[PDB]
């Protein structure tokens, strides 16, 4: 076995290879460009990783990227729930850590959803195998006082585990299951809408592929994603997990919070809501936004999101 | 910058999110993934890599994919260089590093050419701008002895940089400029073609999107590859680069090896060997193949390649 890491010719193919000294330019590219690299290196290095192995590795990424699917694997490999953790643990040294967990946003974010006053109904597509669902709660800050005008949207899937804007079987309308509202003056928000079932990976895509290399699924139990923001406040991005969902506490994504499994509580009068039926379910999701700090939102995200008209 | 790598919440995710507890799963598969994780989680946490940062190398990756071009970024950052100093030392602690210098394959070499005895003329294709090229040599073994019935197989960019199976313009016949030839009973081979001009990369491709990132050009020096094999021996992966050439020590894929650099001679008489115009320049590459090693070819590579039909 041979070992060439902490040799002079690596170290100075990895300097060339990230420029570190080329005219001025972005050197913190630079610096993670070779980081990168060089931890890349010394693995291939320490675990002897046949050349073999490296050219399936490279195939691999082609599939990835050809599938669209490097955000899905982000999430599979536990990743954007790491970028969590690290927000986490700066909201504690700073005492923003008393409202509503975060939780990962996914990648099926659709921007474009009309915004509704206090109540808004959002399953546009008849779905027979999903029951009527009532979504509803108070938005407040951590200081107590609910929150007037503030903007809850969510985003679910359907009784087949897909979600608009990104169905297979394009048996979707635009901003099914997708939608958002401005709360009313005491706070309340309230979306009528489907039950959600969970969700899995396609399983011809590259993501399963490297799960199932691993030994692992690709699901996640049903839940519902929120964007959460107002004036004066950080935007919160989390979700809610359905409530008897056996993946709870195995989601691929390793999402879940003991903080967000509210109750489902079976209700009547559906009609006097313009649900499908008498009977269905209710789940009461209260929300505690967290303050600026220093009149700025530290922990907002942009990345590539999808958008869609009407 | 908080530090939350050695945290037992981040160990056990890595530990969950590559199964490396669980009973399925390919072992080897397993332990790769969890370095690299860790690595790239360590990494994070290190230089404070910001959610949008990773979002932005997430929507890169989906981008090469889409591109086709994680093999030519492994070329263009070293990752390609690197395999081969690998190999390199392994052949220096094994005796096996007396022939000719092994250099990178790169992502265009195509299968299926149509094999010739002793000479093979391969361009195909008229390209006004390049000039005429003779390449022959005497394939020996490590005694110094001549290998008959070698297989050398070589490729090459036209006058425009591109090569057969790759060119964007649809230009060139199937093989243009990739030849084999079986040597003969003196080991020798012969190509006659016409004079390679420098590969770049796609300019708008990802490869060349991260090197405009890192403030790094995109291009090669002009080169010849090379396949040559033979029964009892290692086969060898090589090129050779044109003597002259302004950027032969500014390779983007850090290529060129001293031992590779032959000498280009002017001469006439270029009509009785078929060549467009009396005047041509003449290359002598000789090589030097290595016996397997306890009957095996300890270093030779599988890695996806195209293949045609002549
Ligand atoms: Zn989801
Ligand atoms: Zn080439």
């Amino acid at each position: 076995s041979v070992k060439v890491f902490d040799t002079k010719e690596v170290q100075d193919l990895l300097k060339a290879a990230a420029n570190l000294n080329g005219d001025a330019g972005n050197a913190r590219f630079r610096q993670i460009v070779h980081r990168l690299l060089s931890d890349l290196f010394k693995a291939i290095d320490d675990l002897d990783i046949t050349p073999d192995e490296v050219w399936a590795g490279v195939n691999y990424l082609n599939k990835l990227g050809q599938d669209g699917e490097a955000a899905l694997l982000a999430a599979g490999i536990g990743l954007e729930k790491y970028l969590d953790i690290r927000m986490d643990a700066a909201d504690r040294a700073a005492g923003l850590d008393g409202g509503t967990p975060r939780t990962i946003e996914g990648p099926l974010y659709v921007a474009g959803a009309p915004v509704r006053d206090g109540v808004a109904k959002i399953d546009l597509d008849d779905d027979a195998d999903a029951g009527p669902l009532v979504i509803r709660g108070t938005v407040t800050g951590t200081d107590g006082k609910p929150l007037a005008g503030a903007l809850v949207e969510c985003w679910h899937a359907n009784s087949k585990g897909f979600y608009s804007h990104f169905d297979p079987t394009g048996a979707q309308t635009a901003f099914n299951l997708r939608g958002a509202v401005r709360t009313d003056a005491n706070g309340k928000y309230e979306f009528r809408t489907l039950m959600p079932v969970g969700y899995g990976c396609p399983p011809q895509g590259a993501t399963q592929q490297l799960l199932n290399g691993l030994g692992r699924h690709g699901n996640r139990p049903a839940h519902v994603h929120f964007f959460v923001s107002g004036d004066g406040h950080r935007k919160l991005t989390t979700q809610f997990n359905i409530e008897g969902d056996p993946l709870i506490w195995d989601d691929f994504a390793y999402a879940t919070r003991e903080e967000l499994i509210p109750h489902v509580v079976d209700k009547t009068g559906g009609a006097a809501l313009g649900m499908k039926s008498d009977a269905y379910k209710e789940i009461e999701f209260d929300i505690v936004l967290t303050p600026l700090l220093d009149g700025r939102d530290n922990q907002v995200v942009h990345r590539p999101r999808a958008s869609a008209d009407a």
